[PDB]
DNA sequence: TGTCCCTTCGCGTCTCT
DNA sequence: AGAGACGCGAAGGGACA
DNA sequence: TGTCCCTTCGCGTCT
DNA sequence: GAGACGCGAAGGGACA
């Protein structure tokens, strides 16, 4: 109770008290909660637990240490409580939609700006709910919807924008930054030898925001002439979080990288072009000489993995983990350059570390198969779930590893491998489809949506025959399905 | 002191004369059409180059020499075709009939040149296709496109953000450069001040006499809106056709006379107006509703459907000329005239059904309700003297019914579709194994024949993308959405593999 | 006049759902 | 299949040399 | 310092 | 194979 406890004593003691119901939290959920909401945070779930978790709100613990985890937590806790029954009850937001904006930092303020902003952005003929929701999801989230409600009308009339595109700018963190720098700057931008308004628009919508299109303006000449790239490559790099950075930095490392023998531009523009490609050309540089004379690899391998979204990390990890697969795993150098080339790549290594014994002694998968399965981006989660339910699969739904694994082997093989489980029921006592037919379906990139698609044009109907539907869900899921109501119709 | 043409026509007559020999063999139609257009310099240089345009290494056909020659400048084009036809073959990959397609234009020449010189740097430096350069290339002034496609695309998707596929849409019209740079300057203020999209602003742009259609929405949007109470998307619709500019400033001439005087809504106005020929359509109306309609006879809603069509004016004036032999002496009911009447082509479609009514049905066994149904379709001219020639051989070469033939014919494009069935149906039947019926389905339907043409290419050179599905699936997709099915499909395999 | 360019009208075909 | 989009050819005027 | 906000990075899924 | 989209984690500046 009431003292001058120290900081850390204050905590063990709350988390002491918090490892029963209604709200048993770990020490993983505890440390979550304190390296951003702090030790308030944690005293505020503490004070709040029961309410929290009893009605009318009926939060789950999962609900609660994600608004509790961001700097404000106690603010956010406190204002949910209070505005999401009003949100919910008066305005018609699911609690997981207040719940979502609730998790950010500073979520108190989005919440009361939904309040107060909702009744005059979602009158006639202006944003939806679901726009709204979007826009306040992002920290700053009330900076954002204050700048929608301002410029959303000069932005559409004086630009041209669409009220979607004005949503897509201030739907990330810095929302507001954003918005206001393409007010600025479109003018400029937008003339002979510069950007179109459309590239103007995915420069500011896909994270970089104010920054990017600052330094866009700022570096495209240059870039551009004596870089020697195409303003479209411009715009590829700078179309990402932190775009600035990488821009910056392939103007510092194109003379350096594009030397005799060295890398083509386009190489770097492909390295630089994702999330952290700062790190990542940085690390290329610092590593490209020592992954190929100490571990054997070659230029084109390193670019390779380079050339995907946490391309440091993975650069990294290959560093520091290819002797001991290829030494105590028995892989080849190419199989951990597989495993390695894909968004998160690090996790994908090391999940193959830890999971490859397992994976190939107590359940019988092969080495191969288990590179096929990490070879993907989400590699990592496909692993798991594969040692999560490659049981369940093959004894209760009767399939063959070989199934498993063909399923696993895409990105989203997590959520494929999911849905199989979910569905493959439905599919073959109600419709009828074999499980080799569901597998068919299932073994691709969005084998979830092609499920989930094919359930529900087969459970009630808008023909082709059911097999032409199976073939059409196998050669694109979703979008195949889709794209043939647009015609039948 | 003797006609001054005397001399030239007597020249004239006698190379024409010369040119019905090899290697060409001219009708009288060729030969006129030359003359008319091309001219005796024309005539004179189809003589001269017959043996270097005929077998040679060009080896064009003598209705390709005959489109090449009969424009203006068709002399100094059939030079240029026998200079860069091969340039343009092997150095940029064109073919031989998209070299004749450029050429067979006022001006042809230059359009030719222009092509040479230009194709690499708007390919290149531009990103455009040779495609897209082939069709800015093949329309009158096509140098003068293909220079200011050159000079403003950057500046039209840049400052002013048009797509190229727009910029291209925009170029591809007689007058392109003209278009185009109207465009450029009345954009902003069409999109600004009037509240248009730059789609309907494309739109509006993209028919021959793009500027003036462009320039004549400016000036009339305001007074169309406030004081005859249309909307913004009935001009543009007006606006959006060749003959733009005449269209608008007709409806606001005879849009309160037709109103008042025959009970009119605006929207039957806009919908006459919104053809090409809309200006000939409204005043052909307001001359001749009160003839038509005159002792009960036909309805102003039927005037107003037969005028709502391309063609409006011809139509018209031609039901007025015929309704009474077609329901006389060929025993069809107006209703029946009215529906042939109202496509783009009315009149053509008229004009033959008076003709081949009696033939269709002795010599072919046709009912007059299955000649109207062919002839109730836009192009049914051509459907109609489709079926007169290849009913025979599509009955007793393939085995199709009349039944069958009619069911193909009897759709928008039905000549292409009888063609291509012609052609197709034995590759298709014997080499790939689809049935008669299956064929009959796909070519009965609007554009039979690319549905066809498709299923073709994938049974005879298979695209990995489309392999997942049986012939009969691509049966049933080309029967529900033609080739436009058949290429989203391949797409959609791109992206989800 | 020969040649190039632009506008208008008529007519024919395919696409979009 | 109803409405809209795409697109070819004839034919006339301006322009110039 | 805690709260808010903005920026950057890593990762996972689908087209 | 590449590219678009969107979640969450972390770092740091302003500020009262
Ligand atoms: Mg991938
Ligand atoms: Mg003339």
């Amino acid at each position: 109770q009431w003292s001058g406890a120290r900081a850390l004593e204050a905590l063990l003691t709350v988390a002491g008290e918090l490892r029963g119901p209604p709200l048993q939290l770990d020490t993983g959920q505890l440390l979550k909660i304190a390296k951003r909401g702090g030790v308030t945070a944690v005293e505020a779930v503490h004070a709040w637990r029961n309410a929290l978790t009893g009605a009318p709100l009926n939060l789950t613990p999962e609900q609660v240490v994600a608004i509790a985890s961001h700097d404000g937590g106690k603010q956010a806790l406190e204002t949910v409580q209070r505005l999401l029954p009003v949100l919910c009850q008066a305005h018609g937001l699911t609690p997981q939609q207040v719940v979502a904006i609730a998790s950010h930092d500073g979520g108190k303020q989005a919440l009361e700006t939904v309040q107060r902003l909702l009744p005059v952005l979602c009158q006639a003929h202006g944003l939806t709910p679901e726009q709204v929701v979007a826009i306040a999801s992002h920290d700053g989230g009330k900076q954002a919807l204050e700048t929608v409600q301002a410029l959303l009308p000069v932005l559409c009339q004086a630009h041209g924008l669409t009220p979607e595109q004005v949503v897509a700018i201030a739907s990330n963190g810095g929302g507001k930054q954003a918005l206001e720098t393409v007010q600025r700057l479109l003018p400029v931008l937008c003339q002979a030898h510069g950007l179109t308004p459309q590239q103007v628009v995915a420069i500011a919508s896909n994270g970089g925001g104010k920054q990017a299109l600052e330094t866009v303006q700022r570096l495209l000449p240059v870039l551009c002439q004596a870089h020697g790239l195409t303003p479209q490559q411009v715009v590829a790099i700078a179309s990402n979080g932190g775009g600035k950075q990488a821009l910056e930095t392939v103007q510092r490392l194109l003379p350096v990288l594009c030397q005799a023998h060295g890398l083509t531009p386009q190489q770097v523009v492909a390295i630089a072009s994702n999330n952290g490609g700062k790190q990542a050309l940085e690390t290329v540089q610092r590593l490209l000489p020592v992954l190929c004379q100490a571990h054997g690899l070659t230029p084109q391998q390193v670019v390779a993995i380079a050339s995907n979204g946490g391309g440091k990390q993975a650069l990294e990890t290959v560093q520091r983990l290819l002797p001991v697969l290829c030494q105590a795993h028995g892989l080849t150098p190419q199989q951990v350059v597989a495993i390695a080339s894909n968004n998160g790549g690090k996790q994908a290594l090391e999940t193959v570390q830890r999971l490859l014994p397992v994976l190939c002694q107590a359940h019988g998968l092969t080495p191969e198969q288990v590179v096929a399965i990490a070879s993907n981006g989400g590699g990592k989660q496909a692993l798991e779930t594969v040692q999560r339910l490659l049981p369940v699969l093959c004894q209760a739904h009767g399939l063959t590893p070989e199934q498993v694994v063909a399923i696993a082997s895409h990105d989203g093989g997590k959520q494929a491998l999911e849905t199989v489980q979910r569905l493959l029921p439905v599919l073959c006592q109600a419709h009828g489809l074999t499980p080799q037919q569901v597998v068919a379906i299932a073994s691709n990139g969005g084998g979830r949506p092609a499920l989930e698609s094919i359930v529900a044009q087969l459970s009630r109907p808008d023909a082709l025959t059911n097999d032409h539907l199976v073939a059409l869900a196998c050669l694109g899921g979703r979008p195949a399905l889709d794209a043939v109501k647009k015609l039948e119709h």
